[PDB]
């Protein structure tokens, strides 16, 4: 009934926010949908896989905050397999490699190659974090898709092909889906192109030991009974003095402040009184979130490292239903696995198969990527379509379509009356990751605190100190790599 | 508590379908969330406006289902004023016209527009109405923006902005906002380019006597008590036997079937037992609608009719307010007014304005587009900014971005379970208007008929008689307008004559 704070969603964002509301004294309520917390990270645990992440999972060097959470509540992390070779499948070959870029050996395609990234990157220089609208291009840049960026950029199919997997990789959805403006936003503030993409010193580098789900769930001891399951948020009334929160289960609570930690357009799903501003009725329509389907083929050995293959597949081209993959097997060496994402398009076309149907075209792919009839044989296999879900909406996070950042972005995490606005769509670093959902998380519930003058409001946003365990090597450029030029750079000085 | 069907919504398509399963002997509920009906139709009525419409107004040829369920509920149409000229207001100076299109002089930049809404038509005849994402190039088309396809077509800056104008008009959204394919189907489905933006002959013909939102008050007459105000759906659960909806007011409504007849984005706003299924799931989340301020100038007299002016204004320009407006002065002759559409990211950017600033703003905009003085006296000003919306979302209707027509659209009207879909974004004819409204309302309404057994399948798609008070002449085109080269088209025929 009556609280300081209540918090809707229990994900990592509301989780972290509940928490530091909790630590400083606050009475908080979280009021969770689902019969389970976790939101988009969730941790499946039978027999067969012991423990498996089927949604977020991957964290790495300078995600600082979900770290230094995560350790706190007694966890850790152990390193993605990435010692023997990767592999980039082209037109229906492996080319094993090394490093966290497959190479490119035609000249020609080696200057557009380089010049794509460099340039993702020199974009990405002129976004600010905190403000992508605030981009000296950013109307022009927010009023492209990513396709016709691409088809600017790239003078070379090879280049176009891989910059489009890219982009499906990173944010499951079609580049001709999404904003170039936010797009690239979304990449710098992962910190960058070889940051987001990297395995070894990037945002893959590693797992929670026991999945990301404990995260959630060890929070959910802390707070004891405060967290409800089940409690899908229907109605806010900010009328009163106090603000009135109503569940679908005809539960009615009472409080000072409310933390919104569910994604953007899933607060279409309350109705407000008074209405919501103008801005952020029509932002929370224009918000979708990607399709993703995460699929984990287990084996009874790592076999693919007998073949000096760490397990890494960069997969080309429409046929193939996943394009990338990466070794999910346990540190310990067992439950051996092999873990894909079927992305964007092909999450909605796959989707119309069997579990048994997937599994089959997924172990085929794998067979003739790796060269290797072990991959006929699974022993299990599990998978989550995102695409399914009420409350997440999909998988990983929310894009925008172009002309929405401009015109609507500021509106994002900006309070209406006594509702704070959590959730890694929120976030200024790592915004679309567990990292992110921390960070947002966080700052809400000092956005909350500031309102009740308890912190001033420098302390609102607040740096982390580097992970000890987790620590950052700096992303280099070599001279060439700097100063190669473009295709068409070539061509005028030819 | 306990009927055959709940619909959900109270605006033309769930009263329409409301009407038609009330009328063949079913017991109905319509569940509306705003203290009114009418929903996207909205006519205020106060002393100093007699009646004014602040959201659909305009029917016209080719609408035969509104006009047919309008006249049935009593009412009449009236012709909107287009005796005299109509101005085009170009780099700051307005050019006096007549017929649909303003007229362009120079050879080049004729060939451009002429080709233009040529190419425009030509595409949408390759679009089913019925299953746009079936047209032979759908995905190139829906990868693609309306702002893409407009760069690649018009050689000219002319054409260019004039296209962009046309696409802000019609659909609240900028040409780089919506898919190229959705663009063309909307307009063909409209019955093409000339039809959707005449006056006479077109979609903007006619307005009826006494406002739209009678459509959906007489409705809600005849059936009575069976329509309940400020009852917002929450949660729709078909996990037994019979159906239950639940409102926000804390009541329980049992049925057969439901007809959800609310803008497709909306279904979010309700919780659903089971989960809806993965596509459906999405596509709500996927579907956006426009944004726009409708706004009316009053004045003493439709002065600009003495300049031989109609009141029709097409402006262009990043610092006008408002793009197009109409003569919305009564039949009578009397409260004389100009309707002004603030479009796209104009009803963003000015609404941080008050009332009084915006009157301002459109005052001296159409005193320098009329070259008249009057247009600085109003007597009175209203408004509506459908942006604001809980129940809307905005207005006119629904906007599909790249690559969501193709991969969603086939979801848009499928039922899930029980739950049929009406409301204007499924009709395959006036989609986006009134008209499209009354025939997706009695479509659903047709499709659980036929789910009782009641009516045979071939019976759910019914054609509709022509108005006999609204009748349509054919959209023809010239010799030249047919067979003139486009501008590449042209230069394709220099090159090969200089070779
Ligand atoms: C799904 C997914 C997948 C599959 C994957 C992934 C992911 C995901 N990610 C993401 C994450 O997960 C996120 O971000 C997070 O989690 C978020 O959080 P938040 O913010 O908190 O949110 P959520 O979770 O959603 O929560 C919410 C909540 O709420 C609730 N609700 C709703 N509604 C409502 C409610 N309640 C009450 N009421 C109402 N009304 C719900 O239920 C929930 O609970 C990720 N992340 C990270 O970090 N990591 C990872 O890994 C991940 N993932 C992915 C990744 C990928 N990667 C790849 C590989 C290679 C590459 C890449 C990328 C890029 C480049 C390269
Ligand atoms: C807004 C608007 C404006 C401003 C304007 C216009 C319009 C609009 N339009 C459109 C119409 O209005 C529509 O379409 C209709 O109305 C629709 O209907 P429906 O489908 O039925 O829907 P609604 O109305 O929305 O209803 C719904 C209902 O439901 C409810 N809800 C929600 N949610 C819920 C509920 N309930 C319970 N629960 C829940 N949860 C609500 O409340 C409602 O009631 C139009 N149309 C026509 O026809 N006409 C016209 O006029 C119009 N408008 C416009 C126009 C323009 N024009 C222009 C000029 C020149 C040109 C153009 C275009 C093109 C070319 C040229």
């Amino acid at each position: 009934n009556k609280c300081d704070v209540v918090v809707v969603g229990g994900g990592i964002s509301g989780m972290a926010a509940a928490k530091l509301l909790h630590d400083s004294g606050l009475n908080v309520v979280v009021l969770e949908a689902r019969d389970r917390v976790g939101g988009r990270t969730y941790t499946l645990r039978n027999q067969k896989v012991k423990y498996v992440d089927l949604g977020g999972s991957y964290v790495g060097p300078t995600q600082n905050r979900i770290l230094r959470l995560a350790k706190e509540l007694g966890l850790e992390t152990y390193k993605v397999n990435e010692v023997e070779r990767l592999i980039h499948h082209v037109k229906g070959k492996s080319y094993p490699f090394r490093g966290p870029f497959p190479p490119v050996w035609n000249p020609i395609t080696y200057l557009d190659h380089n010049n794509f990234w460099r340039t993702m990157d020199d974009m990405g220089r002129e976004i600010p974090s905190d403000a992508p609208w605030k981009a000296p291009l950013a109307e022009e840049w927010d009023n492209m898709t990513m396709k016709e960026l691409l088809d600017k950029l790239c003078w070379t199919e090879s280049a176009k092909q891989l910059a489009t997997l890219f982009v499906n990789l990173c944010v499951t959805a079609e580049t001709h889906e999404v904003s170039a403006l936010w797009f690239l936003w979304y990449v710098k503030q992962c910190g960058g192109t070889t940051r987001i993409i990297s395995t070894t010193n990037g945002g893959q580098e590693r797992k929670f030991v026991g999945g990301s789900g404990q995260v959630s769930e060890r929070i959910m001891d802390l707070l004891g009974d405060r967290v409800k399951l089940e409690r899908p948020v229907i109605y806010i009334d900010q009328t009163r003095e106090n603000v009135l929160v109503e569940t679908l289960n005809h539960e009615m609570y009472e409080a000072k402040y409310v933390i919104s930690a569910i994604p953007p357009t899933l607060g279409m799903k309350i109705h407000f009184n008074p209405p919501l501003p103008m801005m952020r009725n029509q932002m929370i329509t224009r918000v979708p979130l990607g399709s993703v389907i995460k699929c984990i083929v287990y084996y009874k050995e790592p076999f693919w490292r007998k073949k000096d293959y760490c397990g890494t597949m960069i997969i080309d081209g429409e046929e193939a239903p996943v394009a990338y993959t990466l070794d999910d097997t346990k540190p310990e060496g067992n439950y051996a696995a092999i873990m894909g994402f079927i992305l964007a398009h092909k999450a909605r076309k796959l989707a119309r198969l069997t579990k048994e149907e997937r599994l089959k075209k997924l172990c085929e792919l794998y067979a003739k990527v790796l060269g290797s009839l072990e991959a006929l044989e699974p022993v299990h296999y599990e998978e989550k379509n995102w695409c399914e879900e009420q409350y997440s909406g999909g998988c990983y996070t929310t894009y925008f379509p172009p002309g929405i950042l401009t015109q609507y972005g500021r509106v994002l995490r900006q309070p209406v009356d006594r509702i704070y606005f959590a959730g890694t769509e929120t976030a200024t670093h790592w915004s679309g990751w567990m990292e992110g959902a921390v960070e947002a998380g966080e700052r809400a519930a000092r956005e909350i605190l500031h309102a009740m003058g308890k912190i001033p409001e420098d302390e609102i946003w607040q740096s982390e100190p580097e992970s000890v365990d987790v620590p950052a090597q700096p992303i280099t450029t070599t001279f060439l790599e700097r100063h190669l030029p473009s295709v068409p750079g070539l061509l005028r000085l030819i």
